[PDB]
Order: structure tokens, then sequence, then C-alpha cells
């Protein structure tokens, strides 16, 4: 629940919920096309030709998908890991200052 400039972290975050690597979009996207060079063809009426599918099916063609400002907020899972990180150490800390000078012998040498 926030939105705002992150840190290094961000530019990851961003990364490794999209999919990294090639990925197999490689095939996804070649095949989009070649599908789209059959249905503008194939829809043609030449000499010879028919196909009463590919129109109803041609509604399925649409499909442009806009941008928007909503969604998740990595910016909720840093708050946690943050805060999380203090209460941690404070509580190390607490116990090693407690140990070098206290539930440790005086160390005289």
């Amino acid at each position: 629940m926030s939105d705002a400039g992150r840190k290094g972290f961000g530019e990851k975050a961003s990364e490794a919920l999209k999919p990294d690597s090639q990925k197999s979009y490689a095939e996804q996207g070649k095949e989009y096309i070649t599908d789209k060079a059959d249905k503008v063809a194939g829809k043609v009426q030449p000499e010879d030709n028919k196909g009463v599918f590919q129109g109803v099916h041609d509604s399925a063609e649409k499909g442009k998908d806009n941008a928007e400002g909503q969604g998740e907020s990595l910016a909720d899972q840093a708050r946690d890991y943050m805060g999380a990180a203090k209460s941690k150490l404070n509580d190390a800390v607490e116990y090693v200052s407690g140990r070098v000078h206290g539930e440790e012998d005086p160390t005289k040498k």
C-alpha cells in the first residue's frame, strides 16, 4: 500500500516478478505473428477460399491492454523487512554488548 521512489532493490524487484531471462516468450511472440499472417490472408476472398470460423474467431484478435497506476506495492514488503531488521538487530546488540562486558570473564592480561 504505497507508491514512490525506491532503492536499488526496486529495479531488481520489478525484474524478479517479471519473466526474467529469455523465457519461452521467444516462441510465443513468433507464433503470434505467424498466426496473424494466416488470418489476414485467409480473410481474403481470392479465386478460391472459404472459412466461416475465421470471421467469428477474428473477434478474438481484439486485445490492446493499456497501462494504469494501481496494483501491488513493494513499499509494503520493504517496510516489513526493514522494521524486522531493527527489532532483530536491537535484540542481538543488546545481547552482544551484555556479553562483551558482563556475561564473560574480565579478561585480565
